[PDB]
């Protein structure tokens, strides 16, 4: 009937494998594994068992916001996890092919702090199961994005306000407190004297927790909040060592609610493998420190009678186990109805195995196998919160990163944006290009030129950023890109040396501001960057200067050469030069098709070899 009642994982939930070529993974048809308008996340990097993760806090509504709001900010914190989180959420929801990737996100959680101790490096955790690795990453995520986003006030919280019904907005300490954690403390009851002392606790992440017939997920959830236990303990009060009462008091639940499963036991697996056994709606009340859950029939009866808070099911990590040879990856099964506008079909489920996506049905992504397909992390948020968003963040995006001025030298290659009169826009066309170097066949951004397309200055760069590269260099490609470890030392270099995202959110705020990125080739050099950018807003000459059928590209020396009669490929590649080259040819396609002559043009550029 459907995939999750078969014995083995089918090849739609099996590892997918990117094949490789001389050309790359340009070349490779991401788009025979997606035929949906929801990308997927490509698994050929390190930690990229986070990629189900990243897809189910994506569809949660006020996760993806959160994050919005917070990287729209003049966060200039590098690495910063909520910032990287917003960048990947960007791109899942403008990327119009069939695939993204998140190397800058999964780089960054590499340099940041206690992530070689938390378990989430799968090359240096103890645990190196996906399932282990997913679990310690949700929690690592929930407690670095909660004070990511109080570091500084987020673009909006107009959303949070509305929501929770507030009338003054909301302060971001408190918001991010409601939003992540379930706000509780243990009360200590000395068992003799009666004397009772309280111990605070903070948790982003909640656990499941089993007994041991009739058993459901609203008690088993119950059971995990709460928390009872008897220990021995000394009392300040009878001076001396008791028994202990302590109870876990729980005074609020927050909107969003993250689950870890554990599922440890083979009795566990029984249970779950129980068909509608995982609720898709379940309400939660908070009475005097206790916590009640219902689902189902039982869900709804309580509602026509009180704190009855209703959580709508987002989506869930799932872990997929191969018989042969033994393993386990995870995949994504997420209702991507919740982050759009109402409509009557409510079920929208997805199943996103790595760049692999597909559409499925309410009861597939509810089923699950004890034999290869179990969840790991659950997620829940309040579903008044569904179809909800808020576009300040774009509205009012901060563009300080485009302005500012932190270059020691006096002798710069580039002409900042002048704050008055040089402001970006939807009109805007800028000339960008890149340089590359090679990691421990990995790419990374060296150098990012970019350089006004119009105005006076046309032509003048006002972005030249060399990068700080905090990984292994194994080549420079001096040769193809002039780049010498000199540009990128800290201590000696003549450049504007910047971190990764600095340089990164420049970008990124130019392409939500609206602007045109001209260049040749540019695929590549987004793809390196890693970000993605709509096609109204690419003009490439690469693919302006291609003969309709043929599919063949030019190269940007030839087209000089032709078109120009430049030959740029004297000294070792700029990338001024080489965006400035691009524009220069754009300028060119302009006038050939004002007078009528690009067809005699394109033509005469495909006669010979
Ligand atoms: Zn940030
Ligand atoms: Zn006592």
């Amino acid at each position: 009937d459907h995939w999750s009642l078969r014995p083995e994982a089918p090849p739609e939930y099996r590892i997918c494998e990117i094949k490789y070529s001389k050309f790359g993974v340009d070349d490779f048809d991401f788009g025979f594994f997606n035929n949906t308008p929801y990308p997927g996340l490509e698994n050929n990097i390190t930690n990229s068992y986070a990629n189900s993760l990243l897809q189910v806090m994506h569809y949660t509504p006020l996760l993806r916001n959160m994050a919005l709001q917070h990287a729209a900010t003049a966060c200039l914190a590098d690495p910063c996890l909520l910032c990287e989180l917003g960048y990947v959420f960007d791109m899942l929801q403008k990327g119009e092919g069939p695939s993204c990737h998140a190397t800058n996100m999964l780089r960054a959680l590499n340099h940041t702090s206690n992530a070689s101790v938390s378990g989430v490096l799968e090359d240096i955790a103890k645990d190196k199961n996906p399932s282990t690795l997913v679990k310690n990453l949700t929690m690592f995520l929930f407690d670095k994005i909660s004070q990511d986003y109080k570091g500084t006030p987020p673009i909006s919280t107009e959303l949070e306000r509305t929501l929770f019904k507030l009338n003054q907005p909301p302060n971001p300490l408190d918001l991010v407190k409601r939003l992540l954690e379930t706000d509780a403390r243990y009360q200590i009851k000395c068992m003799h004297c009666q004397h009772v002392s309280p111990r605070t606790a903070t948790t982003f992440v909640n656990k499941l927790c089993y007994p041991a017939q009739r058993i459901t997920f609203s008690q088993v959830l119950k059971a995990g909040l709460e928390n009872e236990a008897v220990n021995k303990g000394y009392c300040t009060k009878c001076q001396r060592y008791q028994n202990l009462d302590q109870r876990k008091i729980i005074f609020n639940i927050p909107a969003v609610l993250a689950l870890c499963t554990e599922i440890t036991t083979a009795e566990h697996r029984k249970l779950w493998s129980t068909p509608g056994w995982l609720p898709e709606e379940i309400g939660i009340i908070v009475d005097q420190g206790h916590v009640y859950c219902y689902e189902g029939d039982d869900l709804k009866l309580h509602l026509n009678r009180h704190n009855i808070t209703v959580y709508s099911l987002v989506g869930t990590v799932v872990n997929v186990e191969t018989k042969s040879p033994q393993k386990s990856h995870l995949v994504a099964t997420v209702n991507v109805g919740r982050a759009e506008p109402e409509s009557k079909d409510q079920d929208r489920w997805h199943l996103f195995n790595d760049f692999s996506v597909r559409g499925i049905s309410k009861v597939e992504a509810l089923t699950f196998n004890a034999a290869w397909k179990m969840p790991v992390v659950v997620m829940f948020q309040v579903k008044a919160a569904n179809h909800r968003f808020n576009m300040d963040w774009k509205t009012r995006l901060d563009t300080s990163v485009l302005f500012r001025d932190n270059n020691p030298h006096a002798l710069k290659t580039y002409e900042l944006l002048d704050r008055e009169t040089e402001i970006p826009g939807p009109d805007t066309v800028i000339a960008i290009d890149t340089e590359f170097i090679r990691l421990k066949i990995s790419h990374a951004i060296a150098r990012a030129s970019v350089v006004r397309g119009q105005g006076s200055r046309e032509g003048v760069a006002f972005i030249d950023d060399y990068i700080h590269i905090k990984e292994t260099i194994v080549d420079y490609l001096t040769e193809w890109s002039g780049i010498t470890p000199t540009d990128l030392d800290p201590i000696n270099s003549q450049r504007n040396l910047v971190s990764p995202k600095t340089a990164y959110k420049k970008l990124w705020v130019l392409v939500n501001l609206g602007c045109k990125f001209l260049g040749h080739g540019l695929s590549q050099d987004f793809r390196v960057i890693n970000i993605q950018v709509p096609r109204n807003q690419v003009i490439d000459t690469s693919i302006i200067f291609m003969k309709p059928p043929s599919q063949r590209k030019i190269s940007l020396a030839f087209l000089a050469w032709y078109l120009l009669k430049e030959d740029i490929q004297q000294n070792t590649h700029d990338s001024i030069e080489d965006a400035q080259t691009a524009l220069k040819l754009y300028r060119k396609y302009e006038e050939f098709m004002a007078n009528g002559s690009f067809h005699d043009v394109l033509e005469a550029l495909y006669k010979k070899g």
